[PDB]
RNA sequence: CACAAACGCGUCUCAGAGAUAAUUAAUGAUUUAAUCUUAACCUAAUUAACUCAUAAUAAAUCCAGCCCUAGAACAGGGCACA
């Protein structure tokens, strides 16, 4: 499974360096930022597949690391969402009055988090098999990771520490301060890579082409990738904790589906830990509730 | 005593025990047939110091900000954070 998922990063990553060579083959551009947040800024730069994050850092450090989402034109954006021409660039985060964006962003990075994280610990034990299906997002503040496995997982239970070992990897993988990447690909290489997911070919199948845009977004996270059709967390230092809280097995069609789910932490906050212990508690009964 | 504070002039408390002092008082008893608290040895009893069966001590790893009979700073305490 390491073969396979070594050949797998290799293949995404020529198949983004290919599609960003040809995508970035001109780099003459006029890229014009002006707007109002803050009072008003006018910057006019010349490059290619601009970043606002890069403005972000152009105008200071502070307004750069307190940089979570990015508003052009009126649509919101993530940070790293490329920029051409004109546009007009606000800064958005926690703190403002519209949490909407910028929480629906932190539940889909949850969960594409863990998307890597369990992976990892499946490729520490070649025994297990994983098999990825779509993921639910609930804004009632709750996101439902779906998955299947092999049999002997079915037979073998959760135990306890398992999920706390599970807790300590993703801990792990929060303070090692991974980048997270974004891809522009098309709906073909895509279709390849995801071919050892049955779940996620018939995504993109039966989603993806009815839709207008061949153009698909591959976030990658290390060795992990995943389809997202909206903004991402801007870094691995954003994320502070992260927890997992339980399970749930759902039979549909003479199929099982084995659903993990937990919660996540904004702006690097906590209040105490008894609130934690209590966020515990109500993770868990939200997890109960498992929203649709 | 001109705030709800600090004081005595006011009130309360003050304790075993073990061992040895230098004197001094002995038991069976040699060397030296007697005698002898001593040479040996089991052993009876004797100020303060010299010591405790013990009483005070130590859960670090946030503490912004607001308060305190706490306070030079610091430390200590208390305030139902985002």
């Amino acid at each position: 499974x390491x073969x396979x998922x070594x050949x797998x990063x290799x293949x995404x990553x020529x198949x983004x360096x290919x599609x960003x060579x040809x995508x970035x083959x001109x780099x003459x551009x006029x890229x014009x930022h002006v707007g109002k947040t803050d009072p008003g800024t006018v910057f006019v730069m010349n490059k290619n597949i601009s970043t606002p994050y890069s403005c972000a850092m152009h105008l200071s450090e502070w307004y750069c690391r307190k940089s979570i989402l990015a508003l052009v034109d009126g649509q919101p954006w993530d940070m790293y969402k490329p920029l051409t021409k004109s546009c007009e660039i606000k800064f958005l985060t926690f703190k403002d009055d519209d949490p909407g964006e910028v929480n629906k962003a932190y539940w889909r990075s949850c969960a594409m988090m863990m998307g890597c994280v369990i992976e990892r610990a499946f490729k520490d034990e070649y025994v297990v098999s994983l098999v990825r299906a779509p993921e639910v997002p609930v804004i009632a503040g709750a996101f439902c990771y779906d998955v299947v496995l092999d049999k002997r997982l079915d037979e073998w239970m959760p135990t306890k520490e398992n999920l706390h070992s599970f807790t300590k990897d993703a801990r792990a993988l929060i303070y090692k301060d991974l980048p997270f990447e974004t891809l522009e690909v098309e709906a073909k290489v895509a279709l390849e890579i995801f071919q050892h997911n049955k779940y996620k070919l018939d995504f993109i199948e039966e989603k993806a082409s009815q839709n207008p845009e061949r153009i698909v977004k591959l976030h990658r996270f290390g060795d992990f990738i995943d389809v997202s059709e909206g903004p991402l967390i801007p870094r691995t230092s954003i994320c502070f904790q992260y927890e997992v809280s339980a399970v749930h097995n759902l039979q549909t069609q003479s199929s099982l589906v084995r659903r993990f789910q937990g919660l996540s932490l904004p702006v690097h906050l906590r209040a105490h830990f008894t609130i934690w212990n209590k966020l515990l508690e109500r993770s868990r009964k939200m997890v109960t509730e498992d929203k649709t």
